[PDB]
């Protein structure tokens, strides 16, 4: 608490402060998606690549002081955190990991932090059904695995191959025209397998919305 | 309020007047639809064209009347300014812009406007959630035309070009065996892109169902 | 109400009479699921077919004798009149007909009876919406039969070909892949008009159900 | 209730015991799905084999044990019967019923049980519904099978053809692009078959879904 830390202190907790960098985070999420032209890389390629690093360093410098104000509880922060590693990950394919910086307008805008935080208040909830449906689809994702994947080694050859075709099953993306008809010139009871699978990963997706609305009536 | 504007008054405000125009729209929506056919445009092709400019003159007569009776308020009247601009729209592809007088029916008949405004109040909540959805499109389409754009041009080369592909992987609409299974013959692991992009954005899809309801639910 | 009538009225409102109704429905719908056998109408061909009319006359005998002891009263019977005109309909694409008396079983048995009455009740409430829906599709159907029945008459020539193929795209089946992409060839801002028709007539079904469950919130 | 009975009952109903099958199942589960590796396979073919058989030994030792502990009182749980048949089908396409043992992490765990009740206890409620809707598809499957069975087997041959391409019509798999556009080239009034269909099939199971959410909220 000397006067040192209380200059950076004032700094950083103020208003000034957040909006330079929310007018930072938007000025390159723009410039960002300006770096999509071939056209524009091709004039203005240099002026971008050192901007990308300016912010890098502003965001550095500026994620450094946000951990002097608060030392450890800014790592108890979900938001400093998710700032930090943003950053972080954007510091070290290599091109693309830099746009995530872009996610920081959600945590800088706290009318995003409201939604966002209204969202995953959700995802506790639904772990027991997750759980419940992660099994399941383990479970089926082996047997389809060896029912199919010989004669089928595309779709269902791996144990991940039945996992991707058994989620997109469950999408309903072409579950009958692009698979299960095929499956079935070869093996004509698959419709015995796949039905009762859409039936019960349905149904569970509709419970589980169910249960997410009815929980968020237990509170009015 | 002379003897003058009180004349134009009684009528516009009259109940004969709004019937008059929603008779016309009507008529003028029939007509219209007779216009796609050839067989009937090779035959009464002189007897529409004429009625569509005599209907847009009577919109135009009846526009400016509601103008006078109310001067500013018409302009601080939604259903107006849309009468309004839809009207000035068929005014001035220039054959379609026409068919939006159409639209007017909407404005007339009161028990659609009563509907109308029911689905309209809705939309002022779900911003919060849609600006964090169009955020989080931005920075996936900016992902995607880097990631994917070069061996796919057709999908991902421009920035809008990844925008309408996502949004077609939102719709689910052949996302797997149109899109991702194609993709992962070159990045074998563009899974790890897009179905954490379809968790994401269907979550909050049904987030915002459930908020729809929930917040109608406040009123009861 | 004399002793003929009352004869009558005390078989017809019997609970045999009743029983004696369901049970030849019952089998009238099995024996109309194996005339699909070839197999079967080979062999058993003949047997059917009388079957068929045996159980048309009887249904005929009950439908008399239900105006007798009802007289008006039947013909202001939901149930009686969907009878009726179903076992009218199957005296007079012939044998399809037929198959609609096994939709009785719904009016014969009266735990069905209820179902398809709470199904119904929801209908009312909602018709506000399915005129705005339904007037929206008839200005869009014909924007689209005159933009893109040209180039493409397949699936836009017509009025009512722009119909189902926006009831299509409603659906969100193939309206990427198999439509909208397609006209992008030709009509590279085809999006402009098929994206904002999803949206809308997506938000419109689903503040459909919003209403049909708050509807029936206001019950409890 | 001998000195021999509380022996096995203490060991039964101990915490241990229910460890120690929770852990086999999830070992269990692992090796199951290591087992689809052909290269893991290859390699240590007969460890896994041997531990398959020492695991239903275990299950049927202890499904064994539950029934003494229990009796009568075994065949009046659900989970017990559910452990029992599992294991049993087990014993006796051979090698993928085995993998079914892994359901009994379900019955097992009982935060499964918990979430697993809560999803079954919501079937005796849609009964009324599902019997209407089956009832429906069966005669709509009758009807399809003799209205376009004959130009379209694959999809309509027999009834049950007709029910398999139904319910796919239902997901509105492919439904107009894949079925219902080419039936058109034929039979261009399918339409008229398929949209009612839709609608229907549609309608009610969206009514379900409702029904579903308010019969948990007069519980609430
Ligand atoms: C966290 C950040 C928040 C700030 C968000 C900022 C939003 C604005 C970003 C603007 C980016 C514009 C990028 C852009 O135009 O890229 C170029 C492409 C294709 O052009 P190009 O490749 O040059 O084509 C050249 C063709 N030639 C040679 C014949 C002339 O052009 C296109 O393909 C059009 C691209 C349209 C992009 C629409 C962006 C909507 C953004 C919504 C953001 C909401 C945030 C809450
Ligand atoms: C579009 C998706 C964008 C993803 C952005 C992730 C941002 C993470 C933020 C976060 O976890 O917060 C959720 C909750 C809410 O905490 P809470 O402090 O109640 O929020 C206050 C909200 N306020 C300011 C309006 C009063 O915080 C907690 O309750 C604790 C959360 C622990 C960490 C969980 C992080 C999960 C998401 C991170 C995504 C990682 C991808 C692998
Ligand atoms: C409620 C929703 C339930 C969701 C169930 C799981 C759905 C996701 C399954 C999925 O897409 O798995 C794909 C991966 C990749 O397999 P892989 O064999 O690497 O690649 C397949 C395609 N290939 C060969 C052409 C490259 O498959 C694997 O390798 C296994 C993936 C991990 C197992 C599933 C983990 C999902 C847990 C639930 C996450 C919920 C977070 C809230
Ligand atoms: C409750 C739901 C109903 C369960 C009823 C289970 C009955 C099992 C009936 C098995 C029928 C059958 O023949 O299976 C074999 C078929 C076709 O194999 P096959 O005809 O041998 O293939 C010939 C081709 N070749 C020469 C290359 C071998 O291959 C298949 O298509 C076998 C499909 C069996 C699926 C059984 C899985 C049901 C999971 C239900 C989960 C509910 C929650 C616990
Ligand atoms: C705001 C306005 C409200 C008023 C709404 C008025 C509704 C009625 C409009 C009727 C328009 C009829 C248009 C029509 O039939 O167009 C012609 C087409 C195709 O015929 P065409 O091209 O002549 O084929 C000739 C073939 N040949 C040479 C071999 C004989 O015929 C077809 O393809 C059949 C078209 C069926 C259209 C169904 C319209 C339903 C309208 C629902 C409106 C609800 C409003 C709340
Ligand atoms: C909640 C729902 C969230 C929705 C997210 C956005 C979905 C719409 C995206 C979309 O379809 O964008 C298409 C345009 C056109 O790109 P463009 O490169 O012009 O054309 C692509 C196709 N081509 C080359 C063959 C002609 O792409 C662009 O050029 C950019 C379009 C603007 C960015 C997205 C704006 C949507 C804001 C949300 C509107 C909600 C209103 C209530
Ligand atoms: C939480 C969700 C999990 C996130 C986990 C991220 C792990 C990243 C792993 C990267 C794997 C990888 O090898 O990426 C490269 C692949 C294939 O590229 P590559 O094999 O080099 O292509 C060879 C072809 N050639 C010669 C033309 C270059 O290309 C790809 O397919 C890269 C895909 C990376 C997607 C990462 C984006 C995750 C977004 C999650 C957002 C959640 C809310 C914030
Ligand atoms: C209002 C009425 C209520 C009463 C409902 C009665 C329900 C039972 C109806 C049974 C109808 C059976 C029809 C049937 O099996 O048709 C034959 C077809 C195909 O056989 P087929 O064409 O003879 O193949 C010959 C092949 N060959 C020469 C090599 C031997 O066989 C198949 O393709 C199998 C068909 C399976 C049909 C499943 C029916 C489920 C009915 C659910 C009813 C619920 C009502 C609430
Ligand atoms: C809320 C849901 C809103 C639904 C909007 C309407 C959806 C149905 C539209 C539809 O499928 O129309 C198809 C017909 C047939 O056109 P048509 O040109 O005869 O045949 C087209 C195909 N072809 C040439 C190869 C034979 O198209 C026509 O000819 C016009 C059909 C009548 C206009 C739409 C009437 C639907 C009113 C709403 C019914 C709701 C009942 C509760
Ligand atoms: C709010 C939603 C945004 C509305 C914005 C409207 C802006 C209109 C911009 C028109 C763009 C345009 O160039 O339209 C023409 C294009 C392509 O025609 P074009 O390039 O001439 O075709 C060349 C081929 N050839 C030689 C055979 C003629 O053809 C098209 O693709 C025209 C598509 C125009 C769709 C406008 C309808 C918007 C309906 C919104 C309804 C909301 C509720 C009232
Ligand atoms: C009731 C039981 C509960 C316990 C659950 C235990 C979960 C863990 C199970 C792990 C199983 C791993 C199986 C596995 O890796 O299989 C091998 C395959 C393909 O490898 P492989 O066929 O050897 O490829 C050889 C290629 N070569 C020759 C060029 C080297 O590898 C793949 O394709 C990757 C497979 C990814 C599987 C992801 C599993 C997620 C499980 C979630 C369980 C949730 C339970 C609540
Ligand atoms: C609410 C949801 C209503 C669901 C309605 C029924 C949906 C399922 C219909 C279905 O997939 O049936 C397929 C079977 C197999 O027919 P089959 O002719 O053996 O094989 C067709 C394909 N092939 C020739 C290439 C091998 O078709 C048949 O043989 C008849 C199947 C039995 C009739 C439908 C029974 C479903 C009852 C509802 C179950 C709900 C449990 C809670
Ligand atoms: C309420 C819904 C509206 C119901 C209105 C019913 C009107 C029936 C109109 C029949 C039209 C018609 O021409 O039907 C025949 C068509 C095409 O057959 P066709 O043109 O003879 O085929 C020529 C090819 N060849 C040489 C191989 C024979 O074949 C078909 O496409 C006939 C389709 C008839 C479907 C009727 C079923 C409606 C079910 C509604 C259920 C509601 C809940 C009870």
């Amino acid at each position: 608490g000397s006067h040192m830390y209380l200059r950076i202190t004032n700094i950083v907790e103020s208003s000034f402060f957040t909006k330079f960098i929310i007018y930072l985070i938007v000025l390159n999420g723009i410039t960002m998606g300006l770096e999509t032209s071939k056209t524009f890389m091709q004039s203005f390629g240099v002026y971008t690549t050192l901007f990308n690093q300016i912010v890098i360093t502003i965001f550095t410098i500026e994620i450094i002081l946000r951990i002097y104000v608060h030392r450890i509880s800014f790592f108890k922060d979900p938001w400093s955190l998710f700032d930090f590693f943003v950053v972080a990950i954007s510091l070290v394919i290599r091109r693309v990991l830099r746009v995530l910086r872009l996610f920081r307008l959600v945590t800088a805008v706290p009318q995003m932090r409201k939604i966002v935080s209204a969202l995953i208040s959700v995802i506790p909830g639904m772990l027991s059904v997750i759980a419940l449906m992660t099994l399941f689809f383990y479970i089926f994702a082996i047997m389809a695995t060896q029912l199919f994947g010989e004669r089928f080694p595309e779709w269902f050859g791996t144990l991940g191959e039945s996992f991707y075709t058994l989620f997109q099953v469950m999408t309903l993306e072409s579950w009958s025209m692009g698979i299960v008809r095929p499956l079935m010139e070869v093996y004509p009871y698959a419709w015995v397998f796949f039905i009762p699978f859409i039936f019960v990963v349905t149904f569970v997706m509709i419970n589980l919305v169910v249960a997410i609305i009815v929980d968020a009536m237990a509170i009015l």
